[PDB]
């Protein structure tokens, strides 16, 4: 029904999508603004690593901070075939996407990334409070030469 | 709007059949196939080759459910999320899940993850249902060894 409460909820939920679909599309040197889409204290990071901790970076500052260390090591990076999902929630956003571009880690040759790879988006008061991202760190793996071990699924249909 | 009666009515229906798929545990395992449809799609979209293992179709998925058995025989989700979305045919859900893990010419391990599962619903049965993981947490609960990447620079 249309009252004043649904009509906030989904006025929030228009905001909140502009800024992940600006998220998205974020290229380049504004890649370098971006923490400015988080709260003061909001979290980013990756949330699927090889360790089986999430890399959270804390803090818009740190986010900033980041974001130079990223533009380094994929510095032509592109977010493709991008299809945003909304919830029940107003200010919580799955994103399922490709991303494909040069990675330049030290220790590792230069190599091309393409990963598949699903971010959350939570948000407070306009702001991202957290964003995560799961991709599959085989990929990753494979971008930088390292060797993909390989499970045996012996008398899998 | 009646549209929009019938979208809200197949959210309903489609999330309590989410629900199910997510609290199915121990026996009623080798009968959660039932849920899809005939052609369905149900599998691992996050593996170590790249490519997913997609199950086709309602009798395959069925087949698969007793090696899924015998592999990982106590097998629950916890924390389970359910996410509805604009389409009234599309749900996310992140959960954990842990158990046993028992293949064959590995050591039994116990196997825990974080993951998130896509389903996609045609006519109130699920058309495809996709699970994403870390596989790197499913290597260590077989005793594989899990290459460690260099993060150089990485701030803090
Ligand atoms: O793209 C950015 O501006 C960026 C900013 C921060 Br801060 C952390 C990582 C970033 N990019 C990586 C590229 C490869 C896939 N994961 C995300
Ligand atoms: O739990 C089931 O009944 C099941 C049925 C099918 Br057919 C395929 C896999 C199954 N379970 C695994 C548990 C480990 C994490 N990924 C999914």
């Amino acid at each position: 029904e249309n009252t004043s409460e649904n009509r906030a909820q989904v006025a929030a939920r228009q905001h909140n999508r502009k800024i992940v679909e600006q998220y998205m599309h974020t290229r380049g040197e504004a890649r370098l603004k971006r923490h400015l889409l988080f709260t003061e204290d909001g979290v980013g990071g990756l949330w699927t690593t090889d360790s089986g901790q999430p890399i959270a970076i804390r803090g818009r500052e740190k986010l900033g901070e980041h974001a130079v260390w990223s533009l380094q090591c994929f510095p032509d990076w592109v977010w493709t075939d991008i299809q945003i999902f909304e919830t029940q929630d107003p200010n919580w956003f799955w994103v399922e996407c490709r991303g494909e571009g040069a990675i330049v880690f030290p220790g590792y040759p230069r190599g091309q990334y393409r990963n598949h790879f699903l971010h959350s988006f939570r948000f407070e008061n306009g702001l991202i409070k957290e964003q995560r991202e799961f991709m599959n760190p085989c990929e990753q793996f494979r971008s930088l030469g390292i060797e993909v071990p390989e499970v045996r699924r012996d008398g899998l249909p």
